[PDB]
């Protein structure tokens, strides 16, 4: 239940260059409107030249673009994933279970989150607000964690192993067949949410 290593490594992998955190929050808030985000829109919000925005994103290897070259994915995405993340009347998606717990606080909006247990396929859902989770169904929902790798693409090294599960026992049974996953751990969705809070606290402190 010692979570500092996860926080530290996730911060290091997310914070590739200066301005990343300054860029990320407004980007998330724009994406949350459910439409592709142009680099010029970001430039305007931030008061940066579009050239600088381009510089930041260049380092964010996993960033998803549409056929128009607009941003459609950076943690929160318009491209379908296993993690549905709805704000108001807009269906968005997230790259992993932990993202769904972290983003509402950064966006400042409540999200309806839904997915399926990675071990059993059972539907899972909850409401995530910037301060708390509610309507956790099933109530014993769990999350898998692994240790992020600093220089690797965050999706292939972290996101793809961070799932929701129907319960802790179910997830632990699943985990027994997943050795070599560095720092693989099962926590309750509540502990994962608390992890997200500490992550956010450290991330926001690095903003201008
Ligand atoms: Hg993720």
């Amino acid at each position: 239940m010692k979570l500092a290593p996860y926080i530290l490594e996730l911060l290091t992998s997310v914070n590739r260059t200066n301005g990343t955190a300054d860029l990320l929050v407004p980007l998330l808030r724009e994406l949350a409107k459910g439409r592709p985000v142009s680099r010029t829109t970001l430039a305007g919000i931030l008061d940066w030249p579009a050239e600088r925005v381009a510089a930041v994103l260049e380092q964010a290897t996993s960033t998803e673009y549409d056929k128009d070259g607009n941003i459609i994915g950076y943690g929160l995405t318009l491209r379908e994933t296993s993690y549905v993340f709805e704000i108001d009347d807009r269906r968005l998606y997230a790259w992993c279970a932990l993202d769904t717990l972290i983003f509402p606080a950064l966006i400042g909006r409540t999200a309806r989150v839904s997915s399926h247990c990675a071990a059993t396929g059972a539907p899972v859902s909850l409401t995530v607000s910037p301060s708390e989770i509610q309507a956790v169904e099933p109530a014993g929902m769990a999350v898998s964690l692994v240790l992020p790798q600093e220089a690797a693409d965050v999706r292939q090294s972290f996101c793809c192993h961070v799932h929701f599960f129907a319960s802790v026992p179910t997830a632990e049974d699943w985990a027994s067949k997943h050795q070599g996953l560095e720092g693989l751990a099962i926590v309750s969705v509540h502990e994962a949410f608390g992890l997200g809070q500490e992550f956010n606290r450290h991330l926001l402190q690095t903003m201008s």
